[PDB]
């Protein structure tokens, strides 16, 4: 979870 | 991967 690559903003899931 | 909470920098593994 956070910024980067996953859960949370960036890529992956959620926003970014 | 990131900052936040997972691998990276904050909690979880490597750094911060």
């Amino acid at each position: 979870v956070g910024a980067x690559a996953x859960v949370x903003w960036x890529w992956x899931w959620x926003w970014x």
